[PDB]
Parts: structure tokens; C-alpha cells; sequence
């Protein structure tokens, strides 16, 4: 499956995931792709700040969803 990650700056990432992927694992693939440590990553979907230990499936994040990545310090 393909999901997307859209940033405050407009740039788009695309990630291959599974519904059983944890939000933390999405942050790991982002770090594998962009070098951004996972602690600097907040993911949001439908206004819900997604917690690291739940899965996409837990949030009904399905094929071709577009999450929202807000970096932090």
C-alpha cells in the first residue's frame, strides 16, 4: 500500500506501509528516507495527533491517505 506525508513546506513524501505498521514505524521509514529523527516527527491525520504505539489500522488510515508531518525540536 501507498500512503503520503505532506509537510508544512509543501514537499510530499510517499511511503510504503501496512495497516499494521505503527506510527513509530512510519517515522522510522521517514528517518530512513529523509534523515529526520523520529523524535522530531509528529504525524497528524483528520486532526488527530497520532501516537507512536498505535497502528495506521487503529486510525482507519487506508490506501492513499495523506498524513501530515509537523516537525518539532
Amino acid at each position: 500500500m501507498q500512503i503520503f506525508v505532506k509537510t508544512l513546506t509543501g514537499k510530499t513524501i510517499t511511503l510504503e506501509v501496512e495497516p499494521s505498521d505503527t506510527i513509530e514505524n512510519v517515522k522510522a521509514k521517514i528517518q530512513d528516507k529523509e534523515g529526520i529523527p523520529p523524535d522530531q516527527q509528529r504525524l497528524i491525520f483528520a486532526g488527530k495527533q497520532l501516537e507512536d504505539g498505535r497502528t495506521l489500522s487503529d486510525y482507519n488510515i487506508q490506501k492513499e491517505s495523506t498524513l501530515h508531518l509537523v516537525l518539532r525540536l
